[PDB]
């Protein structure tokens, strides 16, 4: 029993309905998980030196036909109109990122320019194939685009690779399969361009001792790509990560920069996503942990509870201390038995349950108990807050 | 200058294009401002006990036709189709909030249920009427909908009112004009219901000692409302806040709860937004401050800089300390004169320029220069960091002395 649909209903994370096929209603607790995942990605964006931008939801069809994706993907577009002009709701964030790149004069000094976005994308997929958070219409891509020179591709692909494995290992995903898609029959650019582009991805992987299988037929018309597939605890494959070279879209959208020789060069563009889809990754995480989210991701991290009315003031004071320390905490002061209380929050998958009786109030302590059923006993209040802070801020998979 | 369109280009906050009319492209520095504003609103949502949800971008026309807004507002709807079904791109967040409310059986004990959202709304407005961040098509509403009983209305409107003045006072807006819109000709509900609903709004304003005025017959068909018009430093009026009672939508979308008497009851809905639009409000703030955003909102809060090559490592350490202290900081180690460095970052509206000369490195201090051109002297590094943190924590309008 690890269905994300089931756990999503039980823990009141999200729901879906027929009026909005493949588009998620995020409830309070599920939206908390979403935002903590977002905060985690932002810390990595800062570490790996990315800008974070936000592009518009719609854009003119005139611009979308200039991208070169229209013929292959017009059936997957959501279109709307206003004042005799047809606009596409964006399925990808790349054209919008080029529009920001084109504002102001760029030079080689500004490259590599790394532009990230939590980009809300909509794709008009057949409704019959939709299921849960795994196959959806509306989703949020942990997207970024790297504008760089031909000489900087090698280093930026290395950095993307490091960022992929770093982020996957945070959630305990160590079994990764890597696939390098080579030149297709369609394709733009010369054979010498594809020789170099394919070598840049291959050597970057080889130098990091990462084994990979070639995918000969597959690969986009605008460049080769690396795709990363993680494996969950049921040994199910999930293609999440991508690193995709592009020698087309920047030229077609009039992107350029002044080089060191004062000539106009078209920048090389690297598409990349790691989690793939925020909704989809949450689904995978919900199943991986079976509702037992690590404390940093958990909607409710601690519940503090009393035995009788005698300890209510102490529990309220302890609740405020935990809230002051940046912990998501609730107080359970109901007139129920301690076994009833602990069970409700053990079923809700609350990492820690802080019991406070007369023993604990007089001592300045708290009786800590995990959702796994491990009784840690009466511990000092300041010691508990300190260890919870470390677990949350280090983003540890394991409890005490 | 106080033109947000000019300043937006100068500080590289955002831009707009004819390919996406009335829809903002947020650059790094503008999106940084957006996200801190979002964090600020979030802390108020936590304080005033709101849930935060996220609804889908589109929903079937069939559901939108049931809301009772369709015939009045179908011209303003963006529409898209898929598999013989028509979907509206959401212009408002209320129906989606009702869909979330309708999941699970609700009790009187769950009320008042306060459900907030940073709701990305799209209104198909005329392109000739568009103008920068203020008049837009795509925007993010600091929205919330309170589901409550009839008896709970006064206390919830009272809370909303407090939240409005609280949030406006953070940005330096004390002069608020308040307008209570009364019953229109075409309306639902009995006159007895409208007497209580209008009285609930008036009593809540009286309870907060707020003088207001009527706007006669300007209320919506589904209930009366309060609107809050703030005044900037140029004495220009901006209608941002709204608190709108609703006796229609919950019933139209099958919203109910189990009462204390065990009867099925329909909840009353209070629509409310304080800032009104995140894009619009940032635009107003840009002109209010003239680009001199308070330190907590500033894209780059501190720039640490060296006079000569001698202090480059001291700058690196100091920049790392400010990095570890959660301050948005950059190091200016370019081979340029100290005045050149100060003039550029004064023009970019960086609150503080932490200057490092030989005398500062030797004493373990830093020379603090504000964007207003003032000299705060050479202070201890750990003192300055604690003071900057306190200025950011409290979201202070004023810089250090
Ligand atoms: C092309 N952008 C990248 C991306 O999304 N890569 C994953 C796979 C993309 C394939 N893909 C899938 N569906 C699409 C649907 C539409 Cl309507 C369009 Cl116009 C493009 C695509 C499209 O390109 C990100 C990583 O920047
Ligand atoms: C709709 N409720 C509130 C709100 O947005 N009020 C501000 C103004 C509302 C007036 N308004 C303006 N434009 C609209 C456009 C459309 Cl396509 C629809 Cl369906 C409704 C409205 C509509 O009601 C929020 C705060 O919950
Ligand atoms: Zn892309
Ligand atoms: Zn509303």
């Amino acid at each position: 029993g690890r269905d994300h649909r089931k756990i999503g209903k039980q823990l009141d994370l999200y729901h879906m309905q027929e009026e909005a096929p493949g588009m998620v209603f995020w409830h309070n607790d599920g939206w908390t998980i979403f935002r903590e995942l977002e905060v985690f990605v932002r810390s990595k964006l800062k570490e790996y030196q990315y800008q974070e931008v936000k592009g518009p939801f719609m854009m003119d069809r005139v611009l979308w036909e200039k991208t070169g994706h229209w013929d292959n993907y017009k059936d997957a577009m959501f279109t709307t109109s206003s004042e005799n002009r047809e606009y596409c709701i964006k399925p990808m964030n790349c054209p919008g990122h080029v529009q920001i790149f084109n504002q102001g004069l760029k030079s080689y000094r500004d490259l590599p320019l790394r532009m990230a976005e939590f980009g809300s994308c909509h794709r008009n997929e057949p409704s019959g194939a939709l299921h849960g958070l795994m196959r959806v219409r509306g989703f949020t891509q942990d997207d970024a685009h790297i504008f760089c020179t031909e000489e900087q591709i090698r280093d930026e692909v290395n950095a993307c690779i490091r960022m992929v494995y770093d982020m996957y290992s945070t959630f305990g995903f160590e079994k990764i399969v890597v696939k390098l898609s080579t030149r297709p029959d369609k394709r733009i650019g010369s054979d010498e361009m594809w020789d170099r582009a394919e070598a840049d991805l291959a050597v970057a992987l080889e130098e990091n001792n990462i084994p990979f299988e070639y995918q000969l037929g597959e690969g986009a018309f605008y460049g080769p790509k690396i795709e990363f597939t993680l494996y969950d605890c049921l040994d199910r494959a999930w293609q999440c990560g991508t690193v995709q070279l592009d020698f087309s879209l920047p030229s077609r959208l009039s992107a350029s920069y002044v080089g060191e020789d004062n000539e106009r060069k078209v920048p090389v563009m690297i598409h990349r996503a790691i989690l793939g889809s925020m909704e989809r990754f949450i689904g995978i995480l919900t199943e991986e942990f079976a509702g037992f989210f690590p404390t940093w991701l958990a909607p409710v991290q601690v519940v503090v509870m009393n035995i009788t009315d005698s300890q209510s003031e102490y529990v309220n004071e302890l609740t405020q201390k935990l809230q002051n320390a940046g912990i998501r905490v609730k107080a359970d002061l109901r007139n129920e038995k301690i076994g009833f209380k602990i069970r409700e929050h053990t079923l809700r998958r609350v990492p820690y349950m802080l019991v406070c009786g007369d023993k604990e109030v007089e001592a300045g302590k708290v009786a800590v108990r995990t959702r796994r059923g491990k009784d840690l006993g009466s511990l000092d209040v300041n010691d508990v807050i300190e260890k919870l802070q470390q677990e949350i801020r280090s983003r540890s998979l394991q409890q005490l």
